[PDB]
């Protein structure tokens, strides 16, 4: 994954965890590559697999 | 026109003056119908026919 920081327009949740990335922008970390979603706090838990 | 403000995630110019919408998140306003795309001082300028 290349996960870069992006700031999301709709309620999304984590592909990770399943909890809503909270806040206005900067929410979570979206994989550039294959899209995938997570809290900051998740993207160390993420397998690489991509 | 149905103008929301938007974060854009790459350098987007405004459709109606042709400059950058400047700034990091909050950079302009996204018609939701057609997609045009504008600065904060450029809304009241646009005709509304979307
Ligand atoms: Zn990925
Ligand atoms: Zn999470
Ligand atoms: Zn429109
Ligand atoms: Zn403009």
């Amino acid at each position: 994954h290349r996960f870069k920081v992006y700031n999301y327009m709709s309620p999304t949740f984590c592909d990770h965890c399943g909890s809503l990335l909270w806040g206005l922008v900067k929410q979570g970390l979206k994989c550039e590559d294959c899209g995938m979603n997570v809290h900051h706090k998740c993207r160390e838990k993420v397998a690489n697999l991509c």
